C-alpha cells in the first residue's frame, strides 16, 4: 500500500552442501534501479550510416551501417557474473568446484517509487521533487520470448556490480533489416570502391511492439511484481582447463637411456633410429617414427582463417573462433585472434573514482591449451624427402597472393571430423551468463560468448516504462509532440540464480593452482579512501584435468 | 485504493483454432484516455443556419442547418476495426478466414487519476500540477439503451488506433427535431428560393438527460469500474466477394467451333444463329437468344437515381445506394456514386508526423462485382426492330428535361423482387463494425455503414465525466457560472471483443488474391525516424466466392 | 501433419497471391495448354536469436 513496503533487500549467496559433494549454490542480488520518463513515446526507425569513414579505402572493418528500432521501453538485464557474485564468492566456486550447473532463475519488483520534477525558475532556479502517490511503472515479462534477445552484456549494460551503489536498466532496442553492399580496398587502391546502403527486403520486415506482444502490468506504490521460478535446460560448465595437445597424448617411447645425473641438460633418449622404430603412423609412405609423426587418436583444436571479415547480406562481420592462444608465446605482446575483449565502465568495474571516459578493458587468456601457433605450422609435399626444400614446403613465411604480409595460415582452416575441444570458460565479471540458441535447423556446437545456452528455454526479457504523466492540455490530433510532466521511478529488482556445484578431489601427488590474494593484488579488492571501488576480472578453470 | 492498481494493460489478439476449422478471435485493446472538465456543466439546446452559403443558388447540397442538444458528458466509443486489429492481424483474418461472427463485447475502467491545475502567475507565468486525491470521475452506461444513438465512427471520433498513443473520448451531443425547408435552384436561378428554417414540431420533442436516466457511478482512484460481458445477436459477415453478373450465370452457349490455334484473336464460335438457337429467354415477340437476350434466374444488383438528394421534415438528403462501381471502367478517375469515402485524423491513419490540417482521405472500391455502368444501359422499344432507330431507344446519351447533363440513368430504378444483392464489406480501419437496427415497423435489409447491425440487442453507449470540482465561493442563485478547480482526468480503458471465424478451403486449381507487403507498400507498415506512423486502409473480401 | 502461423508483427507477411502479371499462369491456353510455374514456400520470416 502507500506505507507498506512490499519487499526485502536480499544479496546474500548462500552455499548449501548436500549429498556426495554436491552444492546448491543460490546467489541472491538486489539493486535501487533509478529509471527515467522516454525522449519520445515512440517507436522510431533508425538507420546508422558512417559511409564517411568507411569511405577512406583500407577502413571496411570500421563499419557500422545498420538499422534499428528504437522503443520507448527500458530492458532490465542482469545476465554477467559480476550481478551474482563477489570476488570472494568467485574464488570459492572456482579453487574448490570442479563443474557448474545453472538451475533457476527468479527475479521481482518492489517497493516502487514515482516522483516529479517541478521547478521553481526562481532568482538560483530551484526544483522541487514530489511524490506522484497514483502515479504507474509498467512492467512487462516477455515470458513465450516473443521479443528479439538482447543480452545487454555485449555491451556492458548489464545492471551493475556492487549492491550499495544504486543503477538503471537500458533503453531496449533491436535490429530492424537493411541491405548494404562494402568492397574491401586498401590504402591506395585507386578509386572509390561501391559502398552502399541499398535499404530493406520486404520479406525480412518484422516490427515489433511491447504492448501488441506481452501483457502490461501498472504498478503503483502499493503494487509488487514477481516473475515466477523459470529452470533451465543446460549442459554443465567444467571448471577445470586442459593441457594436453596431440603432442601428449598416450604412450610417450620408451626411453633407453636415462640420466644418470641430475642437470637441465642431462636429457633420456628414446634408443631407437627414428627409421628403426615400432608404432604406427598415417605417413604410409615413411619409415619414420617421431613424436611430430606417430599417429594420435583425433585432433585437439582446429585452424580457422585469421582476421577474416565475411559478408552476407548486410555488410562485412568478423568470422568467429572458438579459441586463441597464450602461453609460451603468447601474452599481451604475443598477441593473437580467438582471446576476448572486454570494454566496460565505473558500474561494471573500471575504477569507481577514475575520472575520464576511456573504457577499461581487458583481453582474456583462458588455461585450456587448445589453440594454435600458426608460425610453427608448416605444408610439405608428399614426397616427405627430408631437410625439405625451398619448393617442396609452404611456410608461414612465404607469401600468398604475393601479399608479403598474408600467408597460408590466414587463410587456413584444419576443422574435420577429428576435431576435439571445448566450450568457453566463464568470464568473471563482465561475461554473460546464458544465452538463447539460435532458431536455426542446424545448430552451433558453442556460443562464444557464454557457457551456457539454453535450447528449449529461456527466460523471457523484462521491460519497464514510466507510463504517460500528461498535463491538462493534450490534444491526440496535433502534429506535435504530447507534453508530460516530468516523472521518474525507483524502484528495487531482487533476483535469484540457483546454481549445482560439485566438490573438486585432489588426484596428483602435487598441489592445484588457486586463487589467492597477494601483496600484489590485495587492494584491488577493498575500497579506497574516496570509497573509489573496482572490480578486476578474474580467471576460472584455474585446476587442470586430464583430456585422455 | 490510492497506491494500488486497479486494472492491467492488455493489446494482445489471440487466436484460438477449435473443431472442424472454426477459430475464436478475441481482441484485447487497451488505451490511456485523457479528459478535461466541461466547458458548461449544462445541457444546451443549440441550432446551426448556414443559410448565407445555401443562399448562393445551385448549392443546396451545403445545407448544415440542424438542431442539436450539447451535453456535459463524453463518449467512450470503440467502435472502428482500427481500434481492435493491427494490419498484421488484418492480414491473418483476411486471407486466411472466409467469414466472420461478432460474439461479444466487454469493457471496463481502470488506474484512474484527478489532477488540478494551479498557475503561479509568476514571471514565467508557472504551473503546478497535483494529484487531488478525493476527487471522482463519473461514468454512466446507458445498458437499456435509452439514449440515442450515436457511432462516433462517422466523424471520425472513436478512440485512437495506437496502443502506444493516448487518446481522448468525445463530446456528446445528440440530434434534436427542427423542422427546414429549401427548394433548390440553380446557378442563375432567378429570384431566392424559399430557404427556412420553421422551428421544432412540439409533438417531435425530446430532451434527454444522463442524470435522469442512467445511473451514475463515481469512481476515485481506488476505484475501478467494468461492463460486464454483452452478447450480440448477428448474422454472419462474409469475407469473400463475388464476381458474376447476370452475364455470368449458369450454362455458357456450346461453341461448335474452337480455336485451334492459340492466339488472343483465336476465339471458338457458337455454331449457330442467333435467331435460329433453342434456350430461354423472357423475349415473347424475338426469336433472338443472346448472352444479353438470354433468361437469367433473378438479377445480381440494382440501378438506384445517382445524385439524388430527398427531402422530408428537415432538410435534403442523399439517397443512399448499396453497391457503388469501379473495376474495368472505374478507378479514381472513373469516379461513381455507391463507394463510401473516408476522412480522417492523426489519430485514425492520417501520417502521424504530417504537418498541416487537411483530413486524410479514400475512396474504398469493393471488390465483388455487384454495381452499375450507367453508361452501357439503354431503354428501348417494345418492337424490338434491331439496328435500332435513334426513337425506339433512350440512351444515357439523351437528356431527360431538356437537361444536357442528365439522362435517364440519373432517375433510374431497377430495384424489384428478383434483386440479389449482399451486405456491404468490412472497411479496415475506419469503418464502423455494429450498427444498432432502426425502430421502424418495417426494417431495412442492410446498413451501409456496418456489416453487422445488431436487432434485438446492442451494447449501451458508455459516457463519461470529471465531476464538478468546487471552489470555495459557489452560489446556486446567482445567474452566473459556476464557478470550478481547473480539474482533469486520465484513467485506463480495456475493452474485449471477440470473433469466431472459420478457416477457408481452396477449391480452384489457381491461386487467390492474398493481402501481402510489397517493395512498393512496405513503408507503410513501420515507423519514421521521427516516429511518425500512418495506417493504410486495406481491402476485406479478397478471394472469389461462386455466387451460382 | 502442419501448424497454423501466428502473427506476431504490426506490419503484415509476404504471402503467394495471383495478380494481373501471372494470372494466365494458372489456368489453361485456347488449345488447353497447361504450364506449372515454380513457386516458392518459406515466404514469411521468423527470427534467428
Amino acid at each position: 500500500g502507500v506505507g507498506i513496503s512490499t519487499g526485502t533487500f536480499n544479496n546474500q549467496t548462500e552455499f548449501k552442501f548436500l549429498e556426495n559433494g554436491w552444492v546448491e549454490i543460490t546467489a541472491n542480488s538486489s539493486r535501487l534501479v533509478h529509471l527515467n520518463m522516454p525522449e519520445s513515446e515512440n517507436y522510431r526507425r533508425v538507420v546508422v550510416n558512417n559511409m564517411d569513414k568507411t569511405a577512406v579505402n583500407g577502413n571496411m572493418a570500421l563499419d557500422d551501417i545498420h538499422a534499428q528500432i528504437v522503443t520507448p521501453w527500458s530492458l532490465v538485464d542482469a545476465n554477467a557474473w559480476g550481478v551474482w557474485f563477489n570476488p570472494g564468492d568467485w574464488q570459492l566456486i572456482v579453487n574448490t568446484m570442479s563443474e557448474l550447473h545453472l538451475v533457476s532463475f527468479e527475479q521481482e519488483i518492489f517497493n516502487v517509487v514515482l516522483k516529479t520534477v517541478s521547478e521553481s525558475a526562481t532568482q538560483p532556479p530551484t526544483k522541487v521533487y514530489n511524490n506522484d502517490l497514483t502515479a504507474s511503472l509498467m512492467v512487462a515479462l516477455d515470458s513465450n520470448n516473443t521479443m528479439p534477445f538482447t543480452p545487454a552484456a555485449m555491451r556492458s549494460e548489464t545492471l551493475g556490480f556492487y549492491p550499495w551503489k544504486p543503477t538503471i536498466p537500458t533503453p531496449w532496442r533491436y535490429y530492424f533489416q537493411w541491405d548494404r553492399t562494402l568492397i574491401p580496398s586498401h590504402t591506395g587502391t585507386s578509386g572509390t570502391p561501391t559502398n552502399i546502403y541499398h535499404g530493406t527486403d520486404p520479406d525480412d520486415v518484422q516490427f515489433y511492439t511491447i504492448e501488441n506482444s506481452v501483457p502490461v502490468h501498472l504498478l503503483r506504490t502499493g503494487d509488487e511484481f514477481a516473475t515466477g521460478t523459470f529452470f533451465f535446460d543446460c549442459k554443465p560448465c567444467r571448471l577445470t582447463h586442459t593441457w594436453q595437445t596431440n603432442r601428449a597424448l598416450g604412450l610417450p617411447p620408451f626411453l633407453n637411456s636415462l640420466p644418470q645425473s641430475e642437470g637441465a641438460t642431462n636429457f633420456g633418449d628414446i634408443g631407437v633410429q627414428q627409421d628403426k622404430r615400432r608404432g604406427v603412423t598415417q605417413m604410409g609412405n615413411t619409415n619414420y617414427i617421431t613424436e611430430a609423426t606417430i599417429m594420435r587418436p583425433a585432433e585437439v583444436g582446429y585452424s580457422a582463417p585469421y582476421y577474416s571479415f565475411e559478408a552476407s547480406t548486410q555488410g562485412p562481420f568478423k568470422t568467429p573462433i572458438a579459441a586463441g592462444r597464450g602461453g609460451a608465446q603468447t601474452d599481451e605482446n604475443q598477441a593473437a585472434d580467438g582471446n576476448p575483449r572486454y570494454a566496460f565502465g565505473r558500474q561494471h568495474g573500471q575504477k569507481t573514482t577514475t575520472t575520464g571516459e576511456t573504457p577499461e578493458r581487458f583481453t582474456y587468456i583462458a588455461h585450456q591449451d587448445t589453440g594454435r601457433y600458426p608460425e610453427g605450422d608448416w605444408i610439405q609435399n608428399i614426397n616427405f624427402n627430408l631437410p625439405v626444400t625451398n619448393d617442396n614446403v609452404l611456410l608461414p613465411t612465404d607469401p600468398i597472393g604475393g601479399k608479403t604480409g598474408i600467408n597460408y595460415t590466414n587463410i587456413f582452416n584444419t576443422y574435420g571430423p577429428l576435431t576435439a575441444l571445448n566450450n568457453v570458460p566463464p568470464v568473471y565479471p563482465n561475461g554473460q551468463i546464458w544465452d538463447k540458441e539460435f532458431d536455426t535447423d542446424l545448430k552451433p556446437r558453442l556460443h562464444v560468448n557464454a557457457p551456457f545456452v539454453c535450447q528449449n528455454n529461456c527466460p523471457g526479457q523484462l521491460f519497464v516504462k514510466v507510463a504517460p504523466n500528461l498535463t491538462n492540455e493534450y490534444d491526440p490530433d496535433a502534429s506535435a509532440n504530447m507534453s508530460r510532466i516530468v516523472t521518474y521511478s525507483d524502484f528495487w529488482w531482487k533476483g535469484k540464480l540457483v546454481f549445482k556445484a560439485k566438490l573438486r578431489a585432489s588426484h596428483t601427488w602435487n598441489p592445484i593452482q588457486q586463487m589467492s590474494i597477494n601483496v600484489d593484488n590485495q587492494f584491488n579488492y577493498v575500497p579506497s579512501n574516496i570509497g573509489g571501488m573496482k572490480i578486476v576480472y578474474e580467471k576460472s578453470q584455474l585446476a587442470p584435468r586430464k583430456l585422455y
